[PDB]
């Protein structure tokens, strides 16, 4: 279980990062949760977690394409909650076309997003697991971040990236309590056969279930390192 | 948990492999030890686990090293309970020496229990499985499946041989409810500066864990992959 | 050799860059160098170049920094050259920092030259190589494009993500007489102990002449991969 | 060039093994063939390479299947050429077979060949290398030395156990002079939609050229690693 810790999981209004974020409840850790979507349906989800697995839940709608709000989000989460034990770097977003198409904007943008925000984030959270003695550093990266499709620059380039910070993270940390690993998921409903051999689709549950795993203790010396949920997307 | 399956664990009368039948054991699987040592004392680990935790725990002391024991091993396993839904193929042996010092008997006997008993036993697993619509083969590479050290060219050869075979195992069961996978650890107290940045050495409680994890439904599309549990090993 | 075809570099006024643009010119092709430094000098290293080897240099001191200077190298390029065959996108900067100190501004400002550079030069050579029929793109990337080191965030993140964004260039240009492929150095003299087993710098004449390999029609099917060229570093 | 070198390249006798040899040998390297085949045609060929590139071209037919047979070759190709400064280990053997229908019979001969007689060729090799102070050792491993398909269980753990094993030499031999690494050819024509990218095979002539590369200075830091020439296979 994770109970008396803290859990701040990015884009968690939905998908996958409601999924990782209600799996790290479930076990008794408080949570944070972030990203965009309507206010109301936001509280009713905040509120419901919160009841349902009898734990504290806040939500911080930070816009992480910004670094200082990135940064923001985790001092507000140690302030409100008392500590971060675990940071859930999830929020991403894609866009598809050929290199000599991709418009500047797109790239910029998901570099932002799916690359710099773990970092921002990263950094405001490692002094405070430092200090505690304790610290678990979750990135959602993807099979993208270990091999590469067509028409997908952008998003390869910076999971790529993701995959390469979560290695340093796990050697500027390694020993002091803390791990930074990389969940790589392959297809989420959130087709099959062109990449995911059990053509069966990967659920959020079950990367909720991978996070849980990677912030146990039976998961202290797994760091610096990625996990595929990818349905043999990356054997072959 | 896994209550109602069955794991088979080679090398599992000491080390690694007992910390894994253990913690199978934790979860309410029947186990099937293997292994060599002390036949009383094995018997006294093998009463100890079934009376512990209230499980069916048997003890087959197949050799190995020979393809047509490991396939018997399976054989029976599946005679006398009756089913084999997990198999952790864990026995291994190594041996240092620089490649033109290395004795063929030596480099024939690593290849003959580090690689191809993952052959013969998985063989004989596999038909059952497939039948069963459930299947788990845990693989115990090493950090040494991923990446090499010098003076141990058959162990390193026969790791990385291991994942080679547990990718291929992973393609030709993928999506009938089986899985293969291959945990890679760094140092085990079964010297840590050079390899391990976390200077802290992996425990069989840790790596039972993960072969807990790794046999859970939440695993059910991580296939064909290594999880790496190295303190930061192959990071670097 | 080369000869007919034209090579761009970019920071090819110093280093590696310097290194691979001479070794280009001595197998005949025309070369655009690029990068800072003094200009009286650069003039000389050009005009020494164009002399030495009876081939056309040109000198374009394009801000890599910025992705519309980035562009406009390899637009002119085309103008003042008729084409472009090779483009070397090698430019780039480093810091050390923990994560946690590490200047927004230096992670914005490597990521904006180590990874964002090699997206614009590849987006502007892309329909000129494609039109041609023939295209070599060589990234310049780093040990580090596929382990990390500690105190290196953005640095390793960066060239991490140049070997996705190779890898994609890659698919995208499949069968169409182009490759994309990224030289991965260890150590150069531009601790060796530490990290590169050969206990042996790697050279800017070595790196030339791997670029020269991979511009070479022997390397028509080698595409998408790394060539590491670092002594041992990612063998261990 | 390679003149005054020797070079064996084993499984030479027709396919990508004569591809290399014939590369090497218009390097002005000596030349060992070795392989299977029609004694008449073999000398044909022989005598061919001999008097097309001005060099000394020997055959032995050793069976490499058998480890002293492998020393043999090696010990041979000193005593009548003087010299061993590249080894070539291409020589290989496959079968397709679901996993519980494979033949231990294949299995056991794929290992032997595939994996094992380059143990032993490295083996005998080394000592000549370390006193030379100067050896190359090129191993042609497969695209499924880093990835792995269905049915093919026996030569992907071979494969994949001779990139473990090429990275162990590397690291035994790191700074005497010596580099070993591994070609990874993708498909060639001795279909291609579902593997390479590029929908082009890969040459046997592309292939000469690779190890050529390897062989030469300008190579010299490049040990312990693959070289991918696949059309894009491993990249996605
Ligand atoms: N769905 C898949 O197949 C898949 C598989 C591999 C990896 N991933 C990764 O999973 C992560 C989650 O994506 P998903 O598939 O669940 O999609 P999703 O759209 O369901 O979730 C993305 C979340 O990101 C949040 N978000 C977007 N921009 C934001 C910003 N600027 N600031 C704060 N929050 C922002 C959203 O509000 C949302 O909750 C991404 O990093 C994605 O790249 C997805
Ligand atoms: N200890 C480490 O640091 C470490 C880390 C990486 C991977 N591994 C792998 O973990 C596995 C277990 O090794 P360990 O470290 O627990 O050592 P160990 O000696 O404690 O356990 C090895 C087990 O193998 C069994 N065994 C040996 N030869 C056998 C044969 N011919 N037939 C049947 N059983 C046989 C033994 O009886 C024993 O129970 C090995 O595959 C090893 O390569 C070890
Ligand atoms: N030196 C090493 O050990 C090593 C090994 C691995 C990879 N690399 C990579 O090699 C490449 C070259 O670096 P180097 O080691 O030769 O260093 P260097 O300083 O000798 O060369 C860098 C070049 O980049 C140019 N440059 C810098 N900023 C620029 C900008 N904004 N616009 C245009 N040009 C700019 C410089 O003018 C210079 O010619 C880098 O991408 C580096 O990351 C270096
Ligand atoms: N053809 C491909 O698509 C491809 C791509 C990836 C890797 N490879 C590897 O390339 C190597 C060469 O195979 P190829 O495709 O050129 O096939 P090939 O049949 O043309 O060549 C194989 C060579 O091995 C020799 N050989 C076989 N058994 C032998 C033994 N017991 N002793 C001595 N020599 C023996 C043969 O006589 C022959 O010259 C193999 O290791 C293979 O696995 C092939
Ligand atoms: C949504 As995906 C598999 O490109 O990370
Ligand atoms: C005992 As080991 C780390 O070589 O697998
Ligand atoms: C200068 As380096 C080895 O960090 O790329
Ligand atoms: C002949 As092959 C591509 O399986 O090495
Ligand atoms: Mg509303
Ligand atoms: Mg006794
Ligand atoms: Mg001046
Ligand atoms: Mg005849």
């Amino acid at each position: 279980m994770l109970k008396g810790k803290v859990a701040v999981v990015t884009g968690s209004t939905s998908g996958i990062g409601l999924g990782i974020a209600t799996a790290l409840a479930a076990q008794g850790a408080d949570i944070v949760l972030n990203g965009f979507g309507d206010a109301a349906e936001i509280e009713k989800v905040r509120a419901g977690l919160a009841a349902q697995h009898g734990v504290k839940v806040l939500y911080d709608g930070a816009d992480l394409s910004k670094g200082e709000a990135v940064r923001g989000l985790v001092d507000n989460a140690v302030r409100q909650m008392g500590r971060i034990d675990i940071l859930v770097n999830n929020a991403g977003i894609q866009h598809t076309a050929l290199i000599e198409d991709f418009p500047t904007e797109k790239w910029d943008a998901i570099l932002a997003l799916n690359l710099s925000a773990v970092f921002h984030g990263t950094a405001a959270a490692l002094p405070h697991m430092k200090k505690q003695g304790f610290g678990r550093i979750i990135n959602i990266a993807s099979a993208h971040g270990l091999v590469a499709s067509a028409n997908k620059s952008a998003y390869v380039a910076a999971k790529h990236g993701v995959v390469g910070f979560t290695k340093v993270t796990a050697l500027e940390t390694a020993g002091q309590g803390i791990t930074a690993n990389a969940i790589c998921p392959g297809w989420v409903r959130t087709l099959l056969s062109e990449k995911q051999p059990s053509l069966q689709f990967v659920t959020p549950e079950q990367l909720g279930g991978t996070a849980v795993f990677l912030a146990s203790d039976a998961a202290a010396q797994i760091t610096g390192t990625t996990v595929s949920v990818d349905g043999g997307w990356t054997a072959r």
